Order: C-alpha cells, then sequence, then structure tokens
C-alpha cells in the first residue's frame, strides 16, 4: 500500500505507539474497532508530504497513500486537495488546510485487516 512517516502515532489497546515500533498481530485502531496487523514492511526513504488538517492534525506520508474523503479514497498524486475533508476520530470531517512537499524522508508500510483501515495521528488511513 502507501507508506507514513515512522514517528506516525497508531493507537493499540495498550496505548499510543509509533508505527515504526508496531509488530505483526499487534491491533491498531479503526472506525470500526480494532484490526489486525498483518505484515509490516521495510521502512526506505521516499518522497513524502505532510497534510495538515484545520484542527491542527497533522500526517507524513507518501504521494500513492490512500485516504479515505466523503467522495471515495484519494492520493495526493490522483488529486486529493486542500479544501477536501479527511476522518478524524471519530469518523469527523475536518479540512485539508495544506498539503506540502516535504522532500524525502524514512517512511513504512504496513498491512491490516478487516476494512483495511486504521487511525494514524487520529486521521482514518487506508493500509
Amino acid at each position: 500500500g502507501g507508506a507514513l512517516d515512522l514517528k506516525t502515532q497508531v493507537q493499540t489497546p495498550q496505548g499510543m505507539k509509533e508505527i515504526s515500533n508496531i509488530q505483526v498481530g499487534d491491533l491498531v485502531l479503526s472506525n470500526t474497532g480494532y484490526n489486525e496487523v498483518l505484515n509490516v514492511f521495510p521502512k526506505s526513504k521516499k518522497k513524502s508530504y505532510k497534510i495538515t488538517l484545520e484542527d491542527g492534525k497533522e500526517i507524513i506520508c507518501s504521494e500513492e497513500h490512500l485516504w479515505p474523503t466523503q467522495t471515495g479514497e484519494m492520493n495526493i498524486s490522483g488529486g486529493l486537495k486542500e479544501g477536501m475533508c479527511l476522518y478524524v476520530k471519530e469518523m469527523m470531517l475536518k479540512k485539508i488546510l495544506k498539503i506540502e512537499e516535504l522532500d524525502e524522508r524514512e517512511l513504512i508500510c504496513i498491512e491490516v485487516s478487516g476494512n483495511h483501515l486504521f487511525y494514524a495521528n487520529d486521521i482514518l488511513t487506508h493500509n
């Protein structure tokens, strides 16, 4: 799937954890409850972007990383823009204020079960 900055926080039953410390078999919170981490991939340096929401939430992801919106999943390469809304916990729409290009950063991909979604920095994201 996509890739997210190493320090991105995901919600486990035992508390928030940085995604670089997530292991296969961990549980991560989604909009439906907890999905299981089915796989992790090696971190790698990738061109990255920062999405900043109107409520101050920020997430750093790859250009093709998919984000649920009210009109369907979208990524930055496929035309996710400032002025559109993402879902924050719990399923509250929040406007994207800025999308900025952040140069090369270490990003990491995890894959989860179920609806393949999980909250990342409290923003609902796709695998």
